[PDB]
């Protein structure tokens, strides 16, 4: 039973106190996120070769509907880890310095990331990524199930899901208020560990 | 103040007895549909030439965010017309015959359209269109704000919005159930009129 996903890092109701409700997290994880696993497992049932590949291996090598499934699996995993009930505020140490050295300031990064997340048209993802050659951090968008892992030199640090299902239950059309909530839950512990390796 | 949209053909609660609630229609129309109009009016404020263009002219000639706004305006206008509190069932007369002449049967058409609507990944639109050269009817998908008017010989007949905001209030993740509701409100009167010209 080929593919699985980790449990939510902080439980179904983990972000309720900070603006992402138990109901919002339940539909998103149980229906959307697990739905991809379900569909991937069905594809894997008749293809032993596919079943033996990691989600990351699939993202790097596959195309079409099967790519979208693995990509969405990784993106959602990374999304839940990008948030915490103890998130928010600004980072410190290595990451905070790197943000300054790439964006000029935290405020400027926050502006660019907000503008990317709020401005994305249709279904997609706002990322903080690092260029592994230059070591520069950048804001980076993907559309639909796009994933920075398909680009040779990009290492994801953080992501915010901006598909409508990520926020529709709590925020309806109001994605700006959702993104403001993302800033209150953003997990700098996870981001720092991604940055460091 | 340059652009406007028609009122809902059948009122905010018009489809509530057939599976699309007042709430769902209110957010879709008041927030999403009218939101495009507001954003297009802001672009038109400083650009008298754009302000004097029809939405269809913009769809055929402009590119980028301004295209997306006009195309979404047209597409949503067409969507509301594509439904009716008196819709559902099967067409009659000229359109019913043309459906048979293009798909082999109404059932086959319905299967193909349902598969398109349900299967569309990310944000988009399922359409019935006519090729104005061959006269043949086809199921045709657009992604994001894509609009059949950008292709020379396609005339739209009907559309179902499959952006998550179109169904998320009433149906959450369950797009299949939403598409089944679409079949109960589909407006053959609008379809027939688009077909005949
Ligand atoms: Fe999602
Ligand atoms: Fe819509």
């Amino acid at each position: 039973m080929a593919f699985s996903i980790p449990p939510l890092p902080w439980g179904y109701d983990g972000l309720a106190a900070k603006g992402i409700s138990k109901e919002q997290v339940t539909f998103h994880y149980d229906k959307h996120h697990m739905g991809y696993v379900t569909k991937l497992n069905a594809a894997a049932n008749s293809n032993p070769a596919l079943a033996a590949k990691s989600v990351e291996e699939i993202i790097r090598t596959e195309k079409g509907p099967i790519f979208n499934l693995a990509a969405q699996i990784f993106n959602h995993n990374f999304y839940w880890e990008s948030m915490s009930p103890n998130g928010g505020g600004e980072p410190s140490g290595k990451l905070a310095e790197a943000i300054r050295a790439s964006f000029g300031s935290f405020a400027k990064f926050k502006e660019e990331f907000t503008n990317a997340a709020v401005g994305h048209f249709g279904s997609g993802w706002a990322w903080l990524v690092q260029d592994t050659t230059t070591k520069k951090l950048k804001v980076f968008q993907t559309h639909d199930a796009g994933c920075p892992l398909t680009e040779a030199d990009l290492k994801p640090i953080l992501t915010c899901d901006v598909w409508e299902h990520a926020y529709y239950i709590d925020y309806k059309n109001d994605r700006p208020a959702y993104v403001q909530t993302f800033w209150n839950v953003v997990n700098w512990d996870h981001a720092e560990n991604q940055f460091t390796r």
